[PDB]
């Protein structure tokens, strides 16, 4: 599909970064030529995907750290003011930091994982969010990207605070397209199932739809959900 | 519809029972031959509406202290325990308890105001929930009635926390809905603009009686608007 230089001088922050589905579009994007910024809980972690992303691109993102299950409003526009010192705008921000909780039937749900669950993906997600608008105004078009599921659209049984959480998502997204017409692109990523492990999609293969949505294709496109597969 | 005596005999939770919808559902329920329990924040303001419907209806129902805003699952389980002595089973709930938050753009919203909308309208509506189940379950046909939003199906803008919290509020009830299929009926009710060409809490009753009566036993998994 998309030609190699589809996002060259595009900045593009990753939550979530550090492994799996983070880290692939982490590489991705760089492969393409944006300037990836990676954020995570784990420095070492962090430290690793970004050696290898300049081995494998021969430029450095540069990490941020930050944990969403017990950050504050405060670290965020902490992290919003480092982001600033170094870079005059955000072109993306994808993300893709989540928890999954408990697989089982409400009656059984932990109570402190689903606060838990709601934390990350809701209310952290949101919190982020808030801080790093200002610089993604200051894109030409920046373009903001939730991670939802099936399950964020279509309640089914055992699925419990991951999917209130990606209903919430949803709900989050379809808000804030509604509020930056014209000024932004908001929408949504549903994977689907990534990680009978062998019958799977890989990361790598649901790859095209992450491109998609940062690249200039996508430019007018907003307050949609996007099935990956 | 519906007749008169619609809710004899059955038994039925009516949370933040003390103001608006709540305090109207209860006395509605209570006048059509419902047993009555009311959960809410503050004592004064729960015997206040417990002496307003026995005055109306002859009956007096029994109410219990809960604040969604601060409540542990411990203090969930030990209010189903209360309710397990003095009651066989719950026919009904109905989760009316909710927080409104800030209606203003995402930029504008406040973090600590997000996160107590979120708290009351899932995580402690979730954790009550749980306490309850297992009295729901020994009904004939368990009714339970979430509170919903137009905004809880299309996010507008400045509906910042309340539009996620509804959201995940459809979510919460279609998994039930779906743990449940043939053992507990599982639906939302969105009430719409109430409380001058709007209307009043009586004149949305009609869903929230025909969601707890017979009427309504075969359906579980829906949202349904109160004002089409």
């Amino acid at each position: 599909q998309p030609k190699q230089d589809l996002l060259n001088d595009r900045i593009i922050l990753v939550t979530g970064a550090s492994d799996g589905i983070g880290r692939e579009a982490a590489m991705t994007y760089a492969r393409y030529g944006a300037t990836v910024i990676l954020l995570g809980r784990n420095e070492e972690k962090l430290r690793q995907v970004a050696s290898h992303i300049n081995e494998e691109t021969g430029r450095q993102p540069q990490w941020f750290i930050l944990d969403l299950l017990t950050c504050t409003s405060e670290d965020c526009q902490q992290l919003a003011q480092r982001i600033a010192v170094n870079y005059p705008r955000l072109d993306g921000v994808l993300h893709n930091a989540g928890l999954l909780g408990d697989v089982c039937p409400m009656s059984e749900q932990d109570p402190q994982v689903w606060q838990d669950v709601m934390q990350v993906n809701v209310n952290a997600t949101f919190m982020l969010t808030q801080a790093l608008l200002p610089l993604l105004l200051k894109s030409d078009a920046g373009s903001l990207v939730f991670t939802s599921s099936s399950v964020g659209r279509q309640g089914r049984a055992n699925w419990g605070a991951y999917a209130a959480s990606k209903f919430a998502t949803e709900g989050m997204m379809q808000v804030l397209a509604d509020e930056y017409q014209q000024r932004l692109r908001v929408n949504c990523i549903n994977p689907g199932g990534t990680r009978d492990p062998q019958k799977l999609k890989t990361p790598a293969d649901i790859m095209p739809l992450y491109l998609w949505l940062m690249g200039d294709d996508s430019r007018r496109k907003t307050g949609m959900t996007f099935d990956a597969q």
